[PDB]
């Protein structure tokens, strides 16, 4: 449709501002990684390469990654994405069994602070980067992802399984929690979407799932920046989940057509709709774990969102237009 392409054309207009500032931040974490490379906590860290940019202006978000050999997981009372972490020289963090958090990030935060989720927020001039600690661990998911990841019908029951066989990641966050991650999967299944494996790699199978995402974070980000807080709890990583969702129900690529563009986008507006309504959006790898809980948002949020996302498309999203 002509107004969601031309929006398209015209988040276009930012992609060279957005990529000089990412060497720039690239250049600065590069620079951190030697140096934290140096300190015996942290000497095998590395950089995991996940979120937007890696995915497809002064925000950035970059994850360090660090292998820890052998993790033991205990689940945070019933919550199935927090836990605290034990094994079968990070002994200096230890609280008797359990690898505290808190002393982990406060090391890491004071090396950082030397060298000059999120664990530092820093700042080159005008840019913004989050940068994440998170622990590698190769062992096999949590049991609380058993039913989580449902691309079977979609990317494949093999390319599960091989996707379960890469490691997970723990972020820190009842203190003491860390919490697991996937952002190295989300990136995976978002650059290799297609169930034709050749999809988005010639003419005749181009489809407009990445375009319906971005369609979808300019629309949280624009319904945002027209309050001075009642949003202030919705993030891109709840419209990203809910768009994952929206794949698994629309598995075919000829369900992601670039001619039907305003169609697929409709499909994900209204799927996003339904969570706001139902007020439930379940992890898509931790599906007990439900992003829009009462506990995380409360039920006036999400009903005003739901009024908001209901206004605009009943309207062809006037908040598009030009
Ligand atoms: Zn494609």
């Amino acid at each position: 449709a002509s107004k969601l392409r031309a929006v398209l054309e015209k988040l276009k207009l930012s992609r060279d501002d957005i990529s000089t500032a990412a060497g720039m931040v690239k250049g600065v974490v590069d620079h951190l990684l030697l140096r934290l490379k140096c300190d015996s906590a942290f000497r095998g860290v590395g950089l995991l390469n996940t979120g937007s940019y890696y995915e497809h202006p002064n925000e950035f978000d970059v994850m360090f990654k660090l292998e820890v050999p052998r993790i033991q997981l205990e689940e945070y009372s019933n919550t199935r994405a927090y836990y605290f972490v034990k094994f079968k020289p990070l002994s200096q963090f230890l609280e008797g069994e359990i690898l505290s958090a808190s002393k982990m990030l406060s090391k890491f935060r004071k090396i950082i602070k030397e060298e000059i989720p999120a664990v530092t927020l820093l700042i080159s001039e005008k840019i913004s980067v989050d940068i994440t600690l998170a622990l590698e661990s190769k062992s096999s998911w949590p049991a609380s992802t058993q039913e989580g990841l449902r691309i079977q019908n979609w990317l494949s029951a093999k390319v599960r399984k091989q996707l379960r066989l890469k490691p997970f990641y723990l972020v820190p966050k009842q203190e003491e929690t860390w919490r697991l991650s996937f952002s190295h999967i989300e990136k995976e299944i978002l650059n290799n979407h297609g169930k034709s494996k050749t999809c988005c790699e010639n003419k005749e199978e181009k489809c407009c799932r990445k375009d319906c995402l971005k369609l979808m974070k300019y629309l949280l980000e624009q319904l945002k920046e027209r309050f001075k807080k009642h949003l202030d709890k919705f993030s891109s990583y709840h419209v990203k989940t809910a768009f994952f969702h929206v794949c698994t129900q629309n598995p075919q690529d000829s369900q992601w057509d670039r001619k039907d563009l305003g169609l697929c986008f409709d499909n994900c507006v209204t799927y996003f709709l339904q969570c706001l309504r139902t007020e439930k959006l379940e992890n898509y790898f931790i599906p007990e774990f439900n992003l829009f809980s009462s506990n995380l948002i409360d039920k006036r949020s999400k009903e005003f969102l739901t009024k908001q996302i209901e206004y605009e498309r009943n309207n062809e999203f006037p908040v598009f237009d030009e």
